């Protein structure tokens, strides 16, 4: 998995 740390849907 990956998620949002620094985008649009962050
Ligand atoms: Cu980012």
């Amino acid at each position: 998995x990956a998620s949002c740390s620094x985008g649009p849907n962050c």
